């Protein structure tokens, strides 16, 4: 570890603190995560073969007096931010389409390789220069866990979360990667999180309000879910076309299958990629501040 100086807090994540280093050595730029059971190790080593330009390359692992540093290359800024300097004028649909195209490039890779996120943020999406989109900690949620805190004295965001995970599913899918990829699409076009719930309840009211309370009909076996409650108020589903204006047709169908309550019907990321909605895909560049 004495291989890296420390040069700026670039992140807080739930693991724990994300610095900026430079490697000594090569002089390479890289991005400091500093976080354990055997189990873990075995885990998040299995990543570092996960290798795609689409997600964030874990170039190393560093396991030393009982202290975890994951060593990731280093990109100068995630969407979160870029959304937030995008906010007057927001971002092109050519390079939102982009984005998710190659976005759902990524997780066709990991999910084809049984892997999943589990919790996808626009704070974990990192851009370069070069128009190009990469997923951040992947796979480093199952390699550990995810409580509704942590040790950053700090609060999770539920506001990506399916619904099956809030329902009290247990056994997920990587579907709980198209629901977290479809509330990003959307908060790309409406420059506005979707469902910024505060609790999980209010997570999964405001999922309600918008898409119908699920029941059996569009949800098969919703109602078995462990924190299913028959009291659950009975909201209408309220027209897509309310939801993310001024949206084509296209993406608007897109996005709809994306956010299926039911796991099984929801889009899987390979067949995301074969939709009218990428007929016209293009890679722009974007215009950076670093
Ligand atoms: C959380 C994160 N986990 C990883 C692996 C991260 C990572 C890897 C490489 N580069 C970056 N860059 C970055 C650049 C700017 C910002 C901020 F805070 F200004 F928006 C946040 C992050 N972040 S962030």
């Amino acid at each position: 570890m004495e291989n890296f100086q420390k040069v700026e807090k670039i992140g807080e994540g739930t693991y724990g603190v994300v610095y900026k280093a430079r490697n000594k050595l090569t002089g390479e730029v890289v991005a400091l995560k500093k976080i354990v059971p055997s189990t873990a190790i075995r885990e998040i080593s299995l990543l570092k073969e996960l290798n795609h330009p689409n997600i964030v390359k874990l170039l190393d692992v560093i396991h030393t007096e009982n202290k975890l540093y994951l060593v990731f290359e280093f990109l100068h800024q995630d969407l979160k931010k870029f959304m937030d300097a995008s906010a007057l004028t927001g971002i092109p649909l050519p390079l939102i389409k982009s984005y998710l195209f190659q976005l759902l490039q990524g997780l066709a890779f990991c999910h084809s390789h049984r892997v999943l996120h589990r919790d996808l943020k626009p704070q974990n999406l990192l851009i370069n220069t070069e128009g190009a989109i990469k997923l951040a900690d992947f796979g480093l949620a199952r390699a550990f866990g995810v409580p509704v805190r942590t040790y950053t004295h700090e609060v999770v965001t539920l506001w990506y979360r399916a619904p099956e995970i809030l329902l009290g599913c247990k056994y997920y899918s990587t579907a709980v990667d198209i629901w977290s990829l479809g509330c990003i699409f959307a908060e790309m076009v409406t420059r506005r999180a979707l469902f910024p719930g505060d609790s999980e309840i209010d997570q999964l009211f405001r999922i309600f309000r918008t898409l119908g309370t699920p029941d059996e009909v569009v949800w098969p076996g919703v109602t078995s879910m462990p924190d299913y409650k028959p009291s659950f108020p009975k909201w209408a589903r309220q027209d897509f076309s309310k939801v993310v204006p001024p949206l084509d047709e296209d993406g608007r169908s897109l996005l709809s299958q994306m956010l299926h309550y039911d796991p099984n019907k929801r889009i899987s990321a390979k067949a995301a990629l074969a939709h009218p909605f990428f007929q016209d895909v293009t890679k722009p560049v974007p215009h950076l501040r670093l």
